[PDB]
């Protein structure tokens, strides 16, 4: 005959809750609830954010849906014919996560003799395939035809050493600085991530506009997690029956305004905050009105697949501060996570911070199908047919304070299925020089695996603008570019790249057999 003890008599009296009807079994779990009002690990996505995120996403409202695309106009990349970094031999090679060459302070995309220069993971679809490559255009130049590959960065390789998404800046020398996600998978497989850096030299031949890998230096491990703010892979080896995720990727260079570098990440959170079953008891992890926390609580507690993901969800975005060491750089500070999401995600992803005024914005890819509410994202899936969103905050501060756009974090939300030809996935803002309230939203179109069928590969999407409001609001805008634009100028639109949701329509989001195929 259990009694309610503590703060957790008041919530279920302010519920409407009959305490009367409780069972010893439920009084004694919600006796278990932790009031503490201390966050250990940033500025959460709390299980109410994850939510209304879905509920928004479902909405499909013109202010954050992701503008629908001309089906008809999108091909795979020209360049993506290549040497690939597995065979040695040129195959049509898909690409995905991409990220331009960019100032580390301002973001603006870096101009290199002329240039413009983007590196981005390639490989040849359904094989585990994943290196980047160094492709190249002239400055501005808006023909996503013109565009060539230099090769993968690293030369040939095997899936035992793999390299994933990071960033990229100049040296004063003229060489590349990239961050990159050095991937060993010799241990059972695993994706044994670190965040890791190399220089890279280039040789351009000035008559046939020809850009080559000259000199790769300095690749060497920056951080692999420290353990209490962000976990380490010998953590994640000790709990891991097949459930819990491996994030250590991703890094983002920005560089603040004393010329001070860090890196901005994807990972899970250390001991500081960890995943586990205690998370469920946290109510700081909830986020909305005591009397719908109380309702999450019983929903968790319900059902098995949500108490399981809710105990193994901490993804996180993490900061380090780098040393001086430009070309060979250490850690010189770690930071408590920016963002993180304890009982609510695994996976948030390719984090994107960009200075606008005085204020730093924050932006994260992530699939709502790897959130731990099954319930909100499955109505995701039901309505739209995908579950991907880009999420963002703002803060006064770069390593710390970042309040979520639009209430919840919502900032862009999936507007057709993912198995269609126009599906997009790793949203990249860009920042637009002359237009300080603006960002370029480059990502990827068509997933990988010709799961929109065979011959239509994952390549650049069109991009498009996005409104940011000072009043930590953000607004899709009208406005789209060719395929693989990373420079918004007055040159850069195409109305034409613009879709419709209308199957018979030439310009169509969907392609022919795509409307009402099921996904
Ligand atoms: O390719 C690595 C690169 O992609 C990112 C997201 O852009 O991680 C994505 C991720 O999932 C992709 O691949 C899985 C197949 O297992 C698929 O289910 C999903 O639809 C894809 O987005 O890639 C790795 C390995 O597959 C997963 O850990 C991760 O979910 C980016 O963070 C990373 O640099
Ligand atoms: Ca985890």
């Amino acid at each position: 005959k259990a009694e309610l003890k503590g703060q957790v008599k008041d919530i279920v009296e302010e519920s409407g809750v009959d305490t009367s009807k409780l069972t010893n079994d439920q009084i004694n779990e919600l006796n278990k609830i932790n009031f503490s009002k201390e966050a250990k690990s940033g500025t959460q996505l709390t299980y109410n954010d994850f939510k209304k995120i879905a509920k928004t996403l479902i909405e499909q409202d013109a202010r954050y849906a992701i503008p629908f695309f001309n089906a008809s106009k999108i091909k795979n990349m020209p360049a993506a014919k290549t040497l690939d970094a597995q065979s040695g031999k040129v195959e049509d090679l898909e690409i995905w996560d991409s990220w331009p060459v960019q100032d580390a302070k301002t973001g603006y995309v870096s101009n290199w003799n002329g240039y413009q220069l983007v590196i981005g993971m390639m490989g040849v679809p359904n094989v585990n395939d994943n290196h980047i490559y160094l492709l190249y255009n002239k400055y501005g130049d808006n023909d996503f035809n013109h565009w060539k590959n230099a090769g993968p960065i690293f030369g040939l390789g095997t899936p035992v050493i793999q390299q994933w998404s990071g960033s990229a800046t100049l040296n004063k020398d003229g060489s590349i600085q990239l961050y990159y996600t050095k991937v060993d998978t010799s241990d059972n497989n695993t994706n044994h991530q670190k965040l890791a850096s190399a220089t890279v030299y280039l040789n351009l031949e000035k008559d046939q506009d020809k850009i080559s890998i000259a000199h790769v230096d300095n690749d060497h491990i920056v951080f692999e997690g420290d353990g209490y703010h962000y976990q380490t892979y010998d953590q994640w080896k000790e709990t891991n029956k097949g459930a819990d995720n491996i994030a250590m990727r991703d890094a983002h260079v920005i560089d603040d305004d004393n010329g001070n570098r860090y890196l901005v990440f994807e990972a899970s959170t250390g001991t500081e905050n960890y995943q586990g079953d205690d998370q469920i008891y946290q109510w700081l992890n909830y986020g909305g009105t005591n009397k719908d926390n109380l309702g999450d609580f019983f929903q968790i507690l319900s059902n098995s697949d949500i108490k399981d993901r809710a105990k193994w969800s901490n993804a996180a975005i993490g900061i380090i501060k780098l040393n001086d060491d430009v070309k060979n750089p250490s850690v010189a500070k770690v930071y408590s996570p920016l963002i993180s999401a304890p009982m609510v995600s695994d996976e948030i992803e390719r984090p994107d911070v960009v200075k606008l005024g005085n204020k730093y914005y924050l932006f994260a890819a992530t699939r709502l199908n790897r959130g731990s509410n099954d319930d909100a994202w499955m109505a995701t899936n039901k309505a739209v047919g995908d579950n991907v969103a880009m999420i963002g905050y703002v803060s006064d501060n770069l390593t710390h304070g970042y309040v979520p756009l639009n209430e919840s974090g919502v900032v862009l939300t999936a507007s057709v299925p993912a198995n269609w030809r126009t599906a997009t996935y790793s949203y990249y803002a860009v920042p637009v020089e002359g237009r300080d309230d603006q960002l370029l939203i480059t990502s990827y179109i068509t997933n990988r695996g010709e799961v929109a069928g065979k011959g239509m590969h994952a390549t650049w999407a069109p991009s498009f603008l996005l409104q940011i409001n000072p009043d930590n609001t953000t607004t899709v805008l009208a406005k789209m570019t060719n395929q693989g634009d990373w420079i918004w100028d007055d040159s850069s639109e195409n109305p034409d790249m613009m879709g419709v949701l209308e199957k018979d329509a030439p310009n169509s989001a969907a392609l022919p057999g795509e409307w009402g195929k099921p996904v």
